[PDB]
């Protein structure tokens, strides 16, 4: 019973892609009304849940900052719930956690290589939103650890199958994204084809579509692992076959996960999201 045209506005940011060829709009600081949907959601008593997962140092580098911004930025104004996947709790930072926010912690097993780590999350998931998530939420989001709330990061993101354009390649044409394009891989995007490169550290949906986004990518991660091959961005790879074939039914514009290291051009007006300082040599322990 809700219509794009009533919280959507793409002439505020002229400037840049605001709608795509599918009629999917992708939301950019400036064209969304917040406060029309928050009202239209507070009335379907909605609960958005979050799943965030944090296996080795990890946990001591990112895990707090993430859920303290978190508690603070994301879906304020309705109930939430955040999924927190350790592979030891004894060293998850219990912090504070204000009104409408509640959370719950899984012991998960740690994979050897960061690689499945990073991959094996796509199946995980999946196992959780059919044993319990489906049943606890509205809309699901699943984020890496390694970033942190700048900003209200608001019900103007939920839908069906959300998608988050990848900060470096928001302006690049389809050619140039670093899709797998190797054709023995499940995650292969020919050249000539594509519309946006999605970045890994957001995507989400209802729990229905989540479900199967992450079940089609982990098809796709075991398949090439069968066929001795691995995509080279791994399960992002993977995740942008994906949206190739099952087109989001919104886009997330840079400014909802930002990297600084760019600097701050015209564009990334009000930064909701931005990335952590890469610390692989601390953090990883392989290849
Ligand atoms: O040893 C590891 C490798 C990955 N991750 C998780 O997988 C996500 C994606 O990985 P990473 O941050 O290494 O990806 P990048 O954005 O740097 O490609 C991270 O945010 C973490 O939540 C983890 O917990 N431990
Ligand atoms: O290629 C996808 C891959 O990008 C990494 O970020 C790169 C970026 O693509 C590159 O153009 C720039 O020069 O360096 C960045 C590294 O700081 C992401 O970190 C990775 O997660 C993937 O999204
Ligand atoms: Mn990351």
């Amino acid at each position: 019973k809700l219509k794009l045209s009533d919280w959507f506005n793409p002439f505020k940011r002229p400037e840049v892609v605001t709608m795509t060829k599918w009629k999917a709009p992708v939301v950019w600081e400036g064209t969304y009304n917040r406060a029309v949907l928050d009202n239209y959601y507070a009335k379907q008593k909605i609960t958005v849940g979050l799943t965030v997962f944090a296996v080795g140092r990890y946990i001591e580098h990112y895990l707090e900052e993430f859920l303290t911004s978190a508690n603070k930025h994301f879906m304020v104004g309705h109930p939430v719930i955040f999924y927190i996947m350790v592979d030891d709790v004894s060293r998850m930072p219990l912090i504070e956690l204000g009104p409408l926010r509640s959370f719950k912690v899984f012991k998960i097993k740690p994979e050897k290589r960061w690689q499945d780590i990073s991959m094996m999350r796509m199946k995980t998931i999946g196992e959780h939103i059919v044993a319990h998530i489906q049943h606890e939420v509205d809309f699901l989001f699943c984020m890496d650890v390694d970033q942190v709330f700048q900003d209200k990061f608001g019900v103007e993101t939920l839908g069906e199958s959300v998608a988050q354009l990848q900060a470096w390649w928001y302006k690049a044409d389809p050619n140039d994204f670093t899709y797998e394009r190797r054709k023995e891989s499940a995650a292969y995007i020919p050249f000539g084809e594509g519309d946006f490169y999605y970045h890994a550290a957001i995507f989400g949906g209802t729990p229905t579509q989540v479900l199967n986004i992450t079940q089609e990518c982990f098809k796709g991660i075991l398949k090439d692992k069968k066929n001795d091959i691995e995509a080279q961005w791994h399960d992002e790879s993977h995740l942008n076959k994906y949206f190739l074939l099952n087109k989001p039914t919104k886009i997330l514009s840079p400014e909802y996960c930002w990297d600084y290291h760019i600097g701050l051009p015209a564009d990334i007006k009000l930064v909701k999201m931005s990335w952590q300082t890469k610390e692989y040599n601390v953090v990883r322990n392989n290849v």
